[PDB]
């Protein structure tokens, strides 16, 4: 039943390994199977994010040939294209299969059945029609598909509005360096304001020494050519890093996460500042980020616009000022429009344990007070019950309701948060 969130009545002293990006992960494992298909050579893929998800792209690949060897978030990629009779690729929940799988089985010379199981759930037919203006010989206007690989994929020029798309835009900028003609994306919106899936895509395809064009706005080009066997270094993802930067940061304590990037193309500069002007201590050494937390902080006004998804984690900092400070989070307003709205739930969860949330047409407005024990709901989200962990570093007696939540998404959590304590 409820998960008990383990205080920390001293500073935690820790250096912690966070699990890498699941869109990374999915990400480097394609353009490792390209480079190995290719004839290009081995990759390794260090920091890989191991959950459901990316164990069905691991399937995924193996049912194309290809040989995955490793353990635990330390992976090689080598091998072939060469699926087989009767390959067939179990799709399912991981919609990360059948957006970023079919152009690699169009390289192969044998057919193979894309499948999975609703009548509510996001139609496909657009996606395949997609797949055949590009070259790929599939038919279905669903699942189960056939990808008749002929080994080559024409490529070309589609449009596509990127928005709702994107997943499906990054899919084909992976394996475009493969297609005969390369490919020209053309967005159908005259703009695009935040992209960045397909910008990590991007910067992942330059890291590989693909030839993209993204100079011009609301069009991306590849040109044919060869993806590099790379030692691809997955960045841990930034949402995860912060909630165990957090723990630093309210227990007056030290984390220290290793395999941190010189440089990033995710927004850490952006939480960083936010930290500094909580006079944390924040150093950016070799290849790893510590921070240790001051004694306390106070109140802070932050627009939180462009690192939306840290909400929850910086409305638990703002609970945990020191009490009577009044902190406010804006440009957040458009949050309550996603499918959980994190603001209408943070403002109940801190309320239930005795603080003072209240939402605003831009945001929330957190006035900090000692809290109480009780049950912290997660609503089913990753980040809300991370949140009530952080509460818990301070109050004792807090329970997350049910850290499944969390657990589907990051399995390694629950065991390196309490290793961390
Ligand atoms: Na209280």
């Amino acid at each position: 039943k409820t998960w008990p969130a383990p205080t920390a009545p001293t500073p935690v002293r820790a250096t912690v390994t966070v699990p890498g990006s699941k869109s990374q992960t999915n990400r480097a494992l394609v353009l490792a199977a390209l480079a190995a298909a290719q004839g290009r050579g081995a990759s390794t893929i260090s920091g890989a994010l191991r959950s459901r998800d990316t164990e069905l792209m691991l399937d995924a690949l193996q049912t194309l040939g290809l040989r995955v060897d490793g353990v635990g978030s330390e992976l090689t990629v080598s091998g072939r294209i060469e699926p087989g009779p009767g390959a067939r690729v179990d799709c399912g929940l991981a919609g990360t299969v059948l957006r970023f799988v079919p152009p690699l089985a169009a390289l192969g010379s044998v057919p193979v059945t894309f499948d999975g199981d609703q009548a509510r759930g996001r139609p496909i037919a657009p996606l395949l029609d997609a797949l055949r203006e590009l070259g790929v010989a599939v038919d279905g206007t669903g699942l189960p598909f056939r990808v008749r690989g002929n080994g080559s994929l024409a490529g070309g020029t589609v449009a596509i509005d990127a928005s709702a798309s994107s997943q499906f835009v990054s899919g084909l900028l992976l394996s475009a360096a493969s297609f005969t003609d390369g490919l020209t994306v053309q967005h159908t919106g005259s703009s695009l304001p935040s992209a960045p899936h397909i910008a990590m895509t991007a910067a992942m395809l330059r890291q590989a020494g693909v030839d993209i064009d993204d100079s011009t706005p609301n069009r991306w080009q590849v040109r044919p050519g060869p993806v590099a066997a790379r030692r691809w270094d997955i960045e841990p993802d930034l949402t995860n890093a912060v909630a165990f930067l957090s723990a630093a940061v309210v227990s007056g304590g030290t984390v220290r996460i290793t395999g941190w990037p010189r440089v990033s193309v995710q927004p850490a500069d952006h939480i960083l500042a936010i930290l500094r002007q909580l006079n944390a201590v924040v150093i950016h050494a070799d290849s790893s980020l510590e921070v240790r937390g001051p004694t306390g902080y106070d109140g802070f006004d932050v627009d939180l616009r462009a690192v939306g998804e840290l909400t929850p984690s910086v409305a638990a900092l703002a609970a945990l000022a020191s009490p009577g400070s009044v902190s406010r989070l804006s440009g957040i307003a458009h949050l309550r429009g996603h499918e959980t709205d994190r603001l209408a739930a943070l403002s109940t969860e801190i309320n239930r344990l005795g603080g003072t949330c209240r939402e605003t047409p831009d945001g929330l407005v957190i006035t900090a007070t000692p809290l109480r024990p009780g049950i912290w709901r997660a609503y089913a989200d990753h980040r809300m019950a991370m949140a009530g962990a952080i509460i818990g570093l301070r109050v004792a007696g807090v329970e997350v309701d049910d850290i499944a939540a969390t657990t589907k998404t990051l399995p390694e959590f629950p065991r390196l948060w309490a290793e961390m304590v």
